[PDB]
């Protein structure tokens, strides 16, 4: 089949198990179980599935040129698959509970999960929680008896893990690290010596390169048994750069992209984000500039925003990102050269990755 | 050294290495590095210690009949303890998010979690996501070569998806099902017809007992490698049998113990919760008293709290607590004899462990 038909034909395969076993195992009732299969639909699928389709991609890369039984394909296709869609579940995992954080409004169009009328905080919290849950259950029922069970469900777990911290980091990067205390609430910013370029990637490092391309490369290899077959401190490296490409571009669209197209309003200004465009404003600002930001960054009134957009413009922070975007270009294609030293094909999977981020 | 003392040093020896982990490999600076050394310490600290105990106390029984060297004996304990305080950094996270899913306010005399100032839902319910991912890392470091790695993550696994699927049922008690929908905001039941003694043990068995009593009981052994030598039957009905007796006496507590030893003001009148005292009256009830508590039942109305706490005495539901009790006593002893057959050295450990809820 295409790709994608597999893909989403395992999705209805996880979810009637991830169901029947709420029936069979859970005495769950038919009425609860509805609401988590809507649940599960309304924030596991409308995506673009990138993360889960690269896992996917990863496999059939080294199918191509390595020998294997009709039905150990198979496996590995089902196996990469079921492996994406646990990606895919964290992601949603974090959705939730980050759009509760952060008291967002729209999501791709449509309410927050936690703002739909028979939902709530009280149930959406815990909605997440158990969609996290649901990544461990595929993977012990699905991957049993795989000889790469144990690296996957260690790998999943740190990547977890530093998404968390990445997620402190995000929040928390508005406030001066010196104020930072459980007993006091948290004032903003008044000099943004944090807003660097060295913390900002500190942030994104943490909060999204490893579970949106480190974990959906080394997944593809670990379904493959071709782990071995590459440098691990390359992967490590290109995922960690092209991720932060793609945070940028985020960060960009957030402050300029129509709503509409955006599938919500971004509030990073309002919400003082430690965003690309405000480190790289003060990158480059004169004092009556850096000035102007402190007086007008941070604040929900929509003219202290619409200054701070005026700025953005006037700073020509194009003229920047093209110079980023040239940079990332140079180091991406080197480290692909570097990874053809022992794996062409994972090389090739990797060139596919980034040609998807950079031309999005 | 003395059980407890030993269970306390090994928290120190888990936060020193949690925390120097995030220097070392997480980029983390020493302000949040002691943010998070405050998060770990209110959240998982404070209490009786009465689940992570339960696996230091069951392993001390084996050892007492067991060939060991010294160094075995050691390793043995010190595996108890940290397999200990994963169920206890594992409750400190439910305890953390469902006091913001249920909107509490104090918990142990001191405020929740997320009302510290510096704090917020915004940063708690992701401090309560790393506290589970804190779980996970004390296993994967402390029991890497172990061979019950695999067995105990399994566990951990199905018994914290238990407690989220048990959470929802907790939370949804009071609407009926065939009216949950996450698109229609979920109105309170009327008629009280899932207000059941079988409907209540199956919120109380996922949402306390599994957590509570069978994962110390199973972790105990596992560290101890004496899992075969039990019938894992018996040890999940007395589990599941002690953790409902259990969460009967806090439903009472929270109704009628004072808040100053509650340690906090009990609303689960005011939430419409199905507690042990509803089911019990509405089993008792006649035609006007099950109209009364209707009236009143669900009501932040100081007065119509009243009203129901009165109906719960007028129907000397001490009796029913007592009987309750009675046919407790008699299965757990019964249960208990069962597990002498295969199991002296764990039956008294169980013993123990019924002793210290029966006498709470
Ligand atoms: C309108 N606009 C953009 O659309 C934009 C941008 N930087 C990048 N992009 C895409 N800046 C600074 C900007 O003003
Ligand atoms: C005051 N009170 C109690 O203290 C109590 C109780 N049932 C059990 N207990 C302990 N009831 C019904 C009660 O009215």
């Amino acid at each position: 089949m295409a790709s994608m038909e597999r893909f989403l034909s395992v999705y209805d395969e996880v979810q009637a198990f991830l169901l029947d076993q709420l029936q069979s195992k859970y005495e769950i009732d038919p009425n609860r179980a509805r609401y988590l299969r809507i649940m599960m639909d309304t924030t596991c699928l409308g995506g673009k599935y990138f993360r889960g389709m690269t896992v996917v991609n990863v496999a059939e890369g080294f199918l191509a040129v390595t020998q294997h039984d009709e039905a150990t394909k198979e496996r590995i296709l089902h196996d990469a698959c079921v492996g994406g869609w646990m990606i895919e579940f964290l992601q949603a995992h974090y959705l939730v509970e980050d759009d509760i954080m952060d008291g967002s409004v729209m999501r791709r169009g449509k309410p927050c999960w936690y703002r739909f009328p028979g939902v709530t905080t009280q149930c959406a919290i815990n909605d997440g929680i158990i969609l996290k849950s649901w990544t461990q259950i595929m993977a012990w029922h699905y991957f049993a008896d795989r000889p790469f069970l144990k690296d996957l469900l260690c790998l999943f777990q740190k990547v977890d893990y530093a998404t968390a911290v990445g997620q402190m980091y995000d929040v928390t990067s508005m406030c001066d690290s010196n104020k930072l205390d459980p007993e006091v609430a948290q004032p903003m910013t008044t000099d943004f010596a944090e807003f660097t370029p060295a913390i900002y990637k500190r942030i994104v490092k943490y909060k999204t390169t490893f579970y949106t391309y480190l974990l959906p490369l080394v997944m593809g290899l670990l379904v493959s048994e071709a782990a071995a077959s590459v440098e691990m401190n390359l992967v490590e490296r290109v995922a960690h750069l092209i991720g932060e490409y793609f945070q940028v571009q985020d960060d960009v669209m957030d402050c300029f992209t129509p709503p509409e197209q955006l599938g919500k309003v971004g509030t990073d200004i309002e919400d003082a984000k430690c965003s690309w465009l405000a480190v790289t404003f003060l990158g480059k600002a004169n004092a009556a500039q850096v000035a102007e930001f402190k007086a007008n960054y941070g604040e929900k009134d929509p003219a202290k925003v619409a200054v701070v957009k005026r700025l953005y413009s006037k700073a020509n922070l194009q003229a920047d990102f093209a110079a980023y975007e040239a940079e990332v270009v140079r180091e991406v294609e080197s480290l692909i050269e570097q990874l053809k030293v022992k794996s062409p094909t994972f090389a090739e999977s990797v060139a596919v990755v980034w040609e998807k981020t950079h031309k999005r």
